[PDB]
């Protein structure tokens, strides 16, 4: 909790904080699920070099 | 946790939490990493004076 890099989403109308985990370096990551997974395995990518 | 001060950054889509330390004197300060360090020692300046 104590190192928990909060990082929020402004809308004009509504602030929707982000489901977002850093580490000890403070790089966030962002955790998104997705039904199709093998289940067995995680991932860690940008989403653009792809 | 209960005493450091969450510094934010506007973006106009996003709000991105820095991971600053902040002393019981009040002061805050950013934490930055990189390779280049001698692994060793820290280093606490301002970015502006050299």
């Amino acid at each position: 909790q104590g190192s928990r890099k909060r990082i929020f989403e402004n809308t004009k109308q509504f602030i929707y904080e982000v489901n977002s985990i850093t580490d000890p370096l403070g790089q966030s990551y962002k955790i998104i699920v997705n039904r199709w997974m093998p289940t067995d395995a995680v991932y860690f990518f940008r989403s653009a070099d792809w």
